[PDB]
């Protein structure tokens, strides 16, 4: 059997000091309790008013002598429980505390004040439980305190930790989200619901989680570093979506939470440097690194940064700062190689590329750039094989493409249809990744003055400045109008005196530089450009993209390039009779327009200074030399030059090279030249000289030169022939060898154009036979070629102007 | 006859004589193919055991190859055969520079260009050596002898720049700065990648006040040298000193420009860091200076301008804790800082913390004892803790400093209002002296293009700052509901500095029914006043008086024609560009002695009219019958309870037995402030435990249900509350007003009477006492009294807008009257 009760009603309950402290007059409303108890020692009220005033004075052994005396002479009194549940609790005895707080509730179970101090010691018992690993005892210890009071909001915010403990995610929100609801002023609620947030991937929910947190609390120091991490990885979300402004709004307010954080100072240096505003960038980088010691991202943006400030030497100290983070970085082992590459380190160059290369096996622009140095210290085959291996890696590589095009000339003599193929494949994917128009507004008149526009970047002192000096001057504005492109990367003198000689004639002077080619496409149209004459061919900074749209009616390429450009786009290129003979069975994508005399036209610097006296009177021998690139100087050239030096006794060799600095170079260079006979002490390798007028006022050293081959010089015979030496050269079968074939015979000096290697070598110690006809030479030739159709601007200009208004009538006509 | 030396006649010697071997070597000593020329040399030799130029090439040869002492013993037999080489000497003299004997150095330096007078080679090392020489003389102090060792280099070669720098540099050092400067321009011509020579021209320049020329050096420098790094942090220095400059001119702008170039130069420059602080915070731009200054004390610790500009910023977003973080490291820096001082007592002061924003500002005080604004906050101070008299002192001690300080002037007219009884004229005669002042420093408008028909459609503007839940607004709701908007568009001037609920709810009513509503915060008085031409405002009526964030300053410029004042200031407001005042019958009798600047617009009715707030709650019953005494008290400001009230309010307590009082301000926070009104209290007759101070609870409704806690309000004077009169009598609980000589004082008085409750209006202080102990006796009474009041007062005219409107619209109109007229 099973006990049950019924239960009987008892006695009816029968028909200043409490109003004072429910004010806060502890003092006063405990005096009329001290008197209420002599008058009579069994009013609980009495008892019960004394004991919460003491219970504010701190005296709580006093306290739960008379809160017992309550409960003693009436029992079942909540208010008596409760508070000596409430001095259970501070004095530490929690289990006894909620006992007194549910016989409390068994008297009167409105009384709220019992149900929210029981939720509460619950709480804390259900956290210790939790701290000891019972998670699932406390668990329901919380339940239970939320059954007591269900607004009570720590109750809902521990069952959250744990809920995120046991990564029940959604369950650990839903209990914040109460947790907030019962509190709105609960920071660590919205603070942990944000970490949620965040972690699942929703930052702008994150965010707005840390907002409602700070906003509570602006001093919360841990949602505030939260807060600038969210905001900026928001901000990179936002920045790669293609809006770099607003994500640069969020990297500085993600400053404002935290001011040291430097994930967001490298953010902003990275998007600043988009921007193009590098001074700023620059700040933003040393300020991440500054911060953050570890960050080897900043101090290889920096280095760049600096390298296109020239400022090598601090460029090489940030990459080795970088490098002294993340050995392995592969971005600033490559972009170390190329300032050492700059610098004519060869040898370091290659290993730091190298090295670029082993951390990131496709790291195409590293191979590259890797061709580059080899092309540099004249090691053509191995610059192509580079050049090949980067464009395994990236078919479509604008730069290997066109540096492997052009290594080709210096060592393709010619023979076969390969080197035109290349050109002619290059061409066809490259025209293919280019928009095209196909109209041209031009008003087709044969006779109208024509606005013809040059293309290049070479306008600062450079190899073609010399050879488009001659029309910029000599053109006439008044019917051929110019109009000059400018990629120029950095200016210098002669881009100004070039720039302000064009504007006053009356030409337009647009500088390009930064510039999309596909802008520059358009530019054209709006300035009406007739003639478009790129002069670069796949030499630096070309600008091929633009002539791949097809902007002019009709487009030419001349100087930059000795060999075709393989653009269908353009049409014409510019040669002689002589350097592109009409029987050349060399092949070209372009129509060729052969000049009358040469297709060149070459301008001295006025300060080169006077024809020197031959050396050879004053040193007792022959010195042969050479100013041409390494790259030029082919090994069978050596071979070539080892004859004419064992023919002529005790001459010399001088040539001059950028990495003759480096002696692996210079002493590998030798060593060539001594199994090939010619010993050390006659062969002098010069290091480059800075000043141009020290340049030419070198070949003080130098009897004859001796021109290169297949890629015979252009601009160092042109220099050559004005100082007074005189140079051998060699015909072939290509433009690029039979420059030095149109140039010596216009000139004058035909006879010292040679047939073939024999010839050469014949011709070289000929003229080194007869001293005194050398120094005869060396005076006539300045002045022999000044009044050639070499030096003669005027002359050149009315064949090129012609050649320009006949591409016109033939386009017109529909040609 | 005993003579010195006769003159010298010298003969020529024996002809200069008239090669393969020495030609190829010396071209492989010049391409320095160094051993192999030694070895040609050394052949030489032993053919011909005298050949000098052998010996002379086997020296140099020998020398490369670090054998000194033999390339000496080449260089002696040279000199022994031949004692006329130039070259041979040069060579001499280089050894002899290089083993540090610097004096036989420039011997053979001589002995050579006294063989060749044009050898170079020999001029130019003597150059060399001879500054050298000078420079050891200016180490060891012989300062005159090393000039002179400089001039003898560039009297041998000209072109030796070291000589011109180091002379530049002596120069410097003895303050000729003009001699230093042609010296250092010379270096510069004769080397032009002489950095250090542009450097130090730089600083020269900087310190001579011209920074724009020391850049231009500093850049020169930088350009051949881009890592130099004194020449770097000059040029940061200059930078910033420049962009200060400029930022003081007024192009902030550019002065930013070049504090973030400096930046470029010297990452880690304090200096630029907080000056981009501040200009960013002029540029309100508060987010970015904030990071700008934490950069700036991070880079200099000691930069507590810095840590106060960080606090004031903290502050204005109300994180008071990380304010008083801020000045107190200020304070860590530099403890007798003035405006961190001032700062952290205005800190002080919103938090409650009396007496401690009291000593802050007394040391600020200290720091500079003409600063004028914590003059202005001591009283602020003293205002909030209810001491008017001292408030009133303190800005008047603010006035002698700065006569013209809005803050004080106009506060100083407002503290007025508390105590002043209107016996004399000197309250009408401070309020003209400051719109006399005032106007003399704002532009007035002579000319209104406004047009001139007086029953034309007009616009009437209402500039106020507090159309948020503020005291006004319970009274500008009621004509912005009901206006006509048809001939009486009107359009409100929002200087609200935050909104709210209430806010956007009015921006929303006028907008609907066909006016504008244009937001003026921040945007200065004068560009205000230009844009009530703009609008063309007819009549300007401003609702601010001399209370905080008011608009006077348009008003002073006269924008419109006509200009009223209402409701927020109960006085006048002084400007005698201000034309007409509202009030009505009651507050202002026509017998009235009180004088204004402003004709008086007396209305019928009362010249407020209340709309109350929505979810005030229920009408609570009185709570004498559940405690068994009557309760007094007023929820007024502490600064309206005059200690002559307190009196008042004592003998009302003495006179009914076993009450309480209970008032409810905003410094009963404050627990010394409490219970300092406690003990004055006290002394009165009343002690302690029969008063009640509550501190504000920020909650409307709850502060509404308050009026639960309380029998009967007891009106302030002679300051009379105009809301919270209003409030209570809203709430059933009846409040009994004193009436007086001034507006301030007869506020409660036109309240009243046209709510329908002039029995509760006393005349003087006996019958303020005796009516309040009147209704302390019937409690059945009150309880009838307390349910009836709501539904009057809605009833009344206080509470009706459409009739206030007409009446409004009507003196409206009846002001564009007279200025057609003339
Ligand atoms: N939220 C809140 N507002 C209050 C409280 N006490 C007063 N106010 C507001 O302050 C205004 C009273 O300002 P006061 O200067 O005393 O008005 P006056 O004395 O009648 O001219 C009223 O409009 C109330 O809305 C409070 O305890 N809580």
């Amino acid at each position: 059997g099973s006990r049950s009760s019924s239960s009987s009603a008892g006695v009816l309950s029968p028909s200043y000091a409490n109003i004072l402290r429910a004010r806060n007059k502890f003092a006063d409303a405990l005096a009329l309790y001290e008197a209420m108890l002599e008058k009579d020692s069994k009013n609980v009220e009495a008892h019960i008013g004394k004991g919460i005033c003491l219970q504010t004075q701190n005296k709580g052994n006093l306290a739960f002598d008379c809160f017992s005396e309550a409960i003693r002479l009436d029992p079942h009194n909540a208010c008596a429980l409760t508070h000596c549940g409430i001095l259970h609790k501070e004095e530490g005895r929690l289990v006894e505390a909620a006992e007194s707080y549910q016989k409390a509730l068994m008297a009167d179970a409105s009384y709220k004040p019992a149900a929210e101090c029981l939720a509460i010691v619950l709480t804390d018992l259900g956290t210790s439980l939790k701290l000891a690993g019972n998670t699932q005892e406390g668990i329901q210890k919380y339940y239970e305190a939320l059954k007591i009071d269900p607004h009570y909001a720590p109750a809902y915010y521990n069952l959250g930790v744990v809920y995120s403990e046991m990564m029940q995610y959604d369950n650990a929100l839903s209990c914040y989200e109460k947790a907030a609801l019962e509190r709105p002023m609960y920071a660590e609620a919205y603070c942990n619901m944000g970490v949620i947030y965040k972690n699942r991937g929703d930052l702008e929910m994150a965010i707005t989680c840390y907002e409602r947190c700070l906003a509570v609390s602006p001093n919360f120091e841990i949602a505030k570093n939260n807060m600038a991490i969210a905001l900026t990885d928001l901000g990179t979300k936002v920045k790669l979506e293609g809006d770099v402004t607003q994500g640069v709004a969020y990297y500085k307010k993600a400053l404002y939470y935290n001011w040291h954080y430097a994930d967001a100072m490298y953010n902003l240096g990275v998007a600043y440097g988009e921007m193009l505003k590098f001074d700023m960038a620059i700040v933003f980088y040393e300020l991440a690194f500054h911060f953050n010691p570890h960050c080897a991202e900043a101090c290889n943006n920096l280095g760049v940064l600096y390298k296109d400030r020239d400022n090598l030497d601090k460029a090489v100290e940030c990459y080795q700062m970088a490098l002294s983070i993340k050995p392995n970085f592969a971005q600033s082992l490559n972009n170390l190689g190329v300032v050492y590459t700059v610098q004519g380190k060869m040898d370091a160059a290659a290993s730091m590329i190298e090295k670029a290369i082993l951390a990131n096996p496709t790291y195409a622009e590293a191979f590259n750039n890797l061709g580059v140095l080899y092309r540099d210290a004249g090691n053509i085959t191995m610059a192509i094989d580079a050049y090949e291996e980067c464009l395994k890696i990236d078919p479509d590589s604008r730069n290997a493409g066109q540096n492997r095009l052009l290594a080709m000339n210096y060592i393709n003599e010619g023979l076969d249809d390969k080197l035109f193929e290349a050109h002619r494949d290059w061409g066809w994917r490259f025209t293919r990744l280019h928009p095209q128009y196909t109209s041209w507004d031009n008003l087709k008149d044969p006779e109208r003055p024509i606005t013809i526009g040059y293309i290049s970047p070479d306008f600062f002192t450079h190899s073609v400045s010399y050879f488009i000096e001659a029309p910029l001057t000599h053109h006439d504005y008044t019917k051929y109008k110019v109009v000059v492109y400018s990629a120029v990367v950095k200016a210098d003198a002669k881009t100004y005196r070039f720039r302000d000689k064009v504007l006053k004639k009356g030409g337009v002077w647009k500088d390009i530089y930064g510039i999309d080619e596909k802008k520059i496409a358009s530019m054209v149209r709006e300035d009406k450009i007739d003639i478009l004459v790129e002069l670069t061919g796949h030499t630096a900074n070309n600008k091929l993209g633009t002539m791949a749209c097809r902007p002019a009616p009709v487009q030419v390429t001349w100087i930059g390039y000795p060999n075709t450009t393989g653009l269908p786009t353009v049409d014409y290129r510019i040669t002689d009779s002589l350097a592109d003979p009409p029987d050349t069975k060399q092949k070209q994508v372009e129509e060729l327009v052969r000049l009358p005399d040469c297709f060149l036209c070459y301008t001295p610097s006025p300060e080169a200074g006077p024809v020197s006296p031959t050396p050879a009177l004053s040193n007792g021998f022959v010195t042969f030399g050479s100013f041409n690139n390494l790259a030029k100087i082919t090994p069978k050239v050596l071979q070539v030059w080892a004859r004419i030096l064992c023919a002529v006794p005790n001459s010399r060799l001088v040539v001059k090279c950028k990495p003759f600095c480096c002696d692996s170079i210079r002493q590998r260079f030798l060593t060539t030249l001594e199994q090939l006979g010619l010993e050390s002490k006659r062969v002098d390798l010069l290091p480059l000289i800075l000043f141009n007028h020290d340049h030419m006022q070198a070949y003080s050293l130098m009897d004859i030169s001796l021109d290169t081959f297949p890629y015979a010089g252009t601009t160092t015979t042109c220099e050559s022939l004005y100082m007074g030496v005189p140079c051998v050269t060699m015909a072939g079968s290509v433009h690029a060898h039979n420059v030095g074939v149109s140039l010596l015979t216009k000139v004058g000096l035909g006879h010292l154009v040679a047939k073939n290697e024999d010839e050469y070598v014949q011709l070289s110690v000929d003229l080194a036979s007869d001293v005194t006809a050398l120094s005869k030479l060396r005076m006539s030739l300045r002045d022999l070629m000044a009044g050639s159709p070499v030096c003669n601007g005027p002359s050149f200009a009315v064949g090129l102007e012609s050649a320009y208004r006949n591409m016109w009538k033939k386009y017109c006509k529909g040609e």
